[PDB]
């Protein structure tokens, strides 16, 4: 169980980060969800964690500025208390199809921003108080972009792949406090459509052909990705720290 | 053999990148060096180019603007013609040692606008010329901090893992116009002094562990990591692309 542990999901208001939520909650956490351009989306989430039975905080939350990251840690510290779990689920550009060259700095500048300094500013925000409490768990979330490369993607493959060097050095900080840090590398996932995944933003026909590169011949469901999450997260993975951890049906392997 | 390319070696104004920019002279290419805070060093670099009989260029650039970065390329195709051979050797924040909680935005930020916007930047100014040619060499250099983890290195560990995602993107938009990009994961460098190397900015007792720590047990000479490097922007590297090759004396086994 993660009872009487509080988790903060970045990304919370939809998508993966919602079902992140719901796992963290279904298995006794109180969870705060971040929203941006959604805070209607990230309170509408709170209230599906309070129907569990658990305690939920909706925060407005731009992961890139650290202002807004510090006021709405220490928002949970007093609704909540201090996180115990925190999933770095936000994302920008997570499917952009622009080569380098023709790539937008100020695209790069914001990817960067949000999927590595947001990660930055949220392990920042929430570590001193896992180390004074020498419990933490830091789940950051990588792509399989991030590791093998991913065409016209080059802002993702680059912070994707950025996360997994920041997991191991937080890792290393972390270790003599019983705070854990992995990433999970993440494969493509599906659910009911553009709501529980950013994969639908990709042309049906490009998501049949990337499927059928998956050993497994199908898009993992979100709570397929959330469980492995909820295992990291409990006290049992405690000697678990700095992984890379693929989940992502084979598409990483050799398949035909 | 280089003898007819034109290389940019990124930092080529001292440490590592000198002895690169040096080497790929050595092995016939026209080389232009940058310096930021250090042009004098850069344009001493190319003049030591120029005793091996090449041509080359001093251009003053701050990677992380792409102003700056493209009026260079502009200028280097001018004088020495257009880039076939990348170096984004430049670096910021290489020997912080500062946890996370207390590392400031600011440092952070730059870490991240040299390491990763640098070579950004760089590939985006130079690729469309190496597509034209139908022939290109980009070279990023990662750290076994990037793969590893280091304490007190969160931007460090972030920026030297970042190169590697997207050295392999660029390896994948590339493939087709036999443009390679590759990382060399760095363990760790000596040589004469802090002159060149920054492994000199770590306090001697935490070098001597290091260095214990390496199978070879003694850091790189800068021109042991060189080689490879001239290697990997030789024709005869053709079919490497997209890979992350460890020069690191066995810093990354279990040593
Ligand atoms: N779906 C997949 O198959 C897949 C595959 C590989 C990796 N991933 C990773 O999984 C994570 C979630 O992807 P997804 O499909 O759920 O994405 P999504 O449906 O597009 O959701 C993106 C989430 O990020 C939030 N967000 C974006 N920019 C933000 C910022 N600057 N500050 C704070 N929050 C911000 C959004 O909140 P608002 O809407 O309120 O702005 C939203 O909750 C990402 O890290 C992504 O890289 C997804
Ligand atoms: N030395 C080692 O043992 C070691 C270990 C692992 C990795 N590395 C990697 O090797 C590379 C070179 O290291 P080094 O020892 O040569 O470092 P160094 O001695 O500190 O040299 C740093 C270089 O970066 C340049 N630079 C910094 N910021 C810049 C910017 N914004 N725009 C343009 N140039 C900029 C400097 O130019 P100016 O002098 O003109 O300001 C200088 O030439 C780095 O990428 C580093 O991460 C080195």
């Amino acid at each position: 169980s993660l009872q009487k542990r509080v988790a903060l999901v970045t990304g919370g208001s939809g998508g993966l980060g919602r079902v992140h939520a719901l796992t963290l909650a279904q298995n006794g956490a109180d969870v705060a969800v971040t929203g941006n351009r959604n805070i209607d989306k990230a309170e509408s989430v709170a209230n599906e964690i309070r129907a569990l039975g658990r305690k939920a905080l909706a925060i407005k939350v731009d992961v890139s500025n650290e202002d807004e990251v510090n006021e709405g840690v220490e928002k949970i510290k007093k609704e909540l208390g201090s996180v115990d779990i925190l999933v770095n689920n936000a994302a920008s550009g997570i499917v952009r199809a622009t080569l380098i060259e023709k790539t937008a700095k100020e695209d790069w500048d914001q990817d960067l921003r949000v999927n590595l300094t947001g990660a930055f500013n949220c392990i920042k925000a929430v570590i001193p108080d896992m180390k004074k409490n020498n419990w933490g768990r830091i789940i950051n979330i990588s792509s399989v972009t991030g590791t093998m490369g991913g065409s016209g993607q080059c802002s993702y493959a680059t912070t994707k792949a950025g996360l997994i060097g920041l997991t191991k050095t937080v890792a290393l900080e972390g270790a003599r406090y019983n705070i854990t840090c992995n990433a999970l590398v993440l494969g493509v996932f599906g659910g009911r459509g553009r709501e529980d995944s950013s994969f639908y933003d990709v042309a049906e026909p490009f998501r049949e052909r990337i499927i059928k590169r998956t050993a497994m011949r199908r898009p993992g469901d979100p709570k397929e990705l959330s469980n492995v999450l909820a295992f990291l997260a409990s006290d049992e993975a405690s000697y678990v720290t700095g992984d890379a951890i693929v989940v992502g049906g084979g598409i990483d392997l050799f398949t035909f």
